[PDB]
């Protein structure tokens, strides 16, 4: 009774941060995620933390914000799901200047380990499933909404997936951008 379609977590909205030509998202207080093609070339600091204090690591368009400072505007700790199974339905946060928030939803593939510019990366397909908002380079954008954090419900709480990487040639297929950790190592 009263169980499918329900409210959205506010703080969880809060989190994306559209940066440069891309949306990121807030990890931690001291933590945030963001792309590689998203990445601007003219700022030298975000929400007032100076990259001097600030420290970046690429892995497969998923690159690892780790700030001096705790700023904690609004956060305390996301969860990170490194991919995800057969039959996950994520959704993506796009945030407008209107406040037209586009909730966008795909559905997670397999996992397995790609080859980008002669580099072997980890990261799990997504089928689109709302109508066909992808144009090829990402799920649903336009005015450079790309990067896009991916989120989903787990257990009793929304976990993080991703980041809007780029569409496929069936243009109804993204690939959602994993981080490099555990999972890989480990047996079960």
């Amino acid at each position: 009774m009263h169980h499918h379609h329900h409210h959205a977590p506010p703080t969880l909205w809060s989190r994306v941060t559209k940066f440069g030509s891309g949306w990121g998202f807030w990890v931690s207080p001291t933590v945030f995620i963001t792309t590689t093609h998203v990445v601007p070339t003219g700022v030298k600091e975000f929400f007032g933390e100076p990259l001097s204090s600030i420290a970046i690591h690429q892995a497969g368009e998923f690159t690892q914000f780790r700030f001096s400072k705790k700023m904690r505007p609004d956060l305390t700790g996301m969860v990170l799901e490194e991919g995800c199974p057969e039959g996950t339905v994520c959704s993506v946060l796009i945030k407008r200047d209107s406040g037209e928030l586009l909730p966008l939803a795909v559905r997670m593939g397999a996992i397995a380990s790609m080859r980008i510019q002669g580099r072997l990366v980890h990261g799990q397909s997504g089928m689109l499933l709302t109508g066909a908002n992808a144009k090829g380079m990402d799920l649903g954008t336009i005015p450079g909404d790309c990067g896009a954090p991916y989120v989903h419900k787990r257990g009793n709480d929304w976990v993080v997936c991703g980041v809007h990487a780029a569409a496929t040639k069936s243009g109804n297929t993204v690939v959602c951008a994993v981080q490099a950790g555990e999972g890989e190592t480990a047996l079960e």
